[PDB]
């Protein structure tokens, strides 16, 4: 119990999507649960702005969200994409990825720092399926200050026709996920 | 502990897959846990009449297993298709999807009530697998009556060629999943 | 808590990926959490020996471990491809897969013995990920001795064009997945 750090079910927009958005224009919805040696986790996002909800517009697509911490295990919300910290539900560190498993300033060893696989994006007007890759990095890359940990989510529609011909709601179906916690 | 909601092991035909069967012609094994926020889910499906384990002789298939659940969190074995109520390993309500997280009567937000995956059917014969699209809607249709929470399978076959030439028993291989709990 | 066996996280070559290699040449971090009446698992590999790391020079390939254990939970390892013995975090039984869900000495009943998903490999130049099949078979075939229980893991690769041209760390990305255990 009181083992979950999460961004709250229906957040408000709290994640910045279009690079140079002083408004957030995305709304992200993680969910990670302590469990022994392992943070099970669930993310997935929804899109806020008109800007945002016409990516699907285009046969190509990346969303990027990069989540940084500092050694308590609080995010870094001047520095993330995401900009409302996580709360419990009614230690941080244990939530967080392990420097070991996964070292920071390491290309020799940065595959082992990712985490792949697909979830997909539901069409607006004929429901259909769009598969979206997507990647989870862990630590490696400690974009500056005091950065004790790191999560970078990553989507990519790579698709022969554009799921979209005008604005609708951009979603990714839910990605589940397992890292190795700092204990 | 005893945060477990299931259908037992190795459970009796429990689920009817076919409309108009009195009988029920599947085994639904499916094991809830309950884990902070997130229920961490285990689904897999074996067929047992001659008629669901002759579905495979056709390039394309549907399966569809709705379970409607009360206030309380009790399995409305009537109005379900899965027939014979949930137990616990030797309250419901917080095995149970968010109605916040996952909300009903909206198609406007129907989109985020889905989760999608795939896994795969092993044929009797070389043993070949045979991807199989899986989808899990949370909530969302409320069928009738006081239903509180919904859980809805459904898995599809679309192949270029039968997987099977006669009758051979039906298995999904598992699907994991998790969604965020009414706690 | 104290409901998770594994490999440790940075583990020494604890494997053998090449058959007859007096030496370990990979190693495989495998992480099993109890949590109700599922273990939640995690598990890549990792390659040592120039053997291994050779393998994805060529456009097919095949990767198999199997732990074999005892009544107690006890990982056997001079039958073993794991030669290491798991440990804890700071009742193997416990974290065993159930004999009822996943029975042995049946090929009638052999089909709901396996887990099967895809997980991806990176390659070294480009960093393109190419899939990598990947099958959990539980218990099912005991080798020998007092097997009380078994877990094999299979990586396929089957690619058009080699990943790599030469020698490169061989890695598999995470793969998730859950099982019912013995309690």
């Amino acid at each position: 119990s009181i083992n979950t750090l999460w961004t709250g079910i229906n957040p408000p927009p709290n994640c910045q999507i279009v690079e140079n958005t002083n408004t957030n224009d995305g709304k992200l919805t993680l969910v990670l649960v302590k469990n022994g040696g392992l943070v099970n986790g669930y993310v997935s996002l929804v899109g806020v702005s008109d800007t945002v909800n016409q990516m699907f517009t285009q046969k190509t697509a990346n969303i990027q969200l990069r989540l940084y911490f500092d050694s308590s295990g609080n995010l870094l919300t001047e520095e993330s994409d995401l900009k409302i910290p996580l709360k419990n539900k009614s230690s941080s560190k244990a939530f967080m990825p392990s420097t070991t498993a996964y070292p920071f300033n390491t290309t020799t060893r940065d595959s082992e720092n990712y985490i792949h696989g697909i979830c997909y994006y539901m069409t607006s007007y004929d429901r259909s399926l769009f598969p979206l890759n997507i990647s989870i990095m862990l630590n490696s890359r400690m974009i500056s200050s005091n950065v004790a940990y790191a999560i970078q989510f990553e989507w990519n529609l790579n698709a022969s026709e554009s799921p979209e011909s005008n604005i609708a709601t951009l979603t990714t179906s839910p990605f589940f996920f397992s890292y190795i916690t700092e204990d």
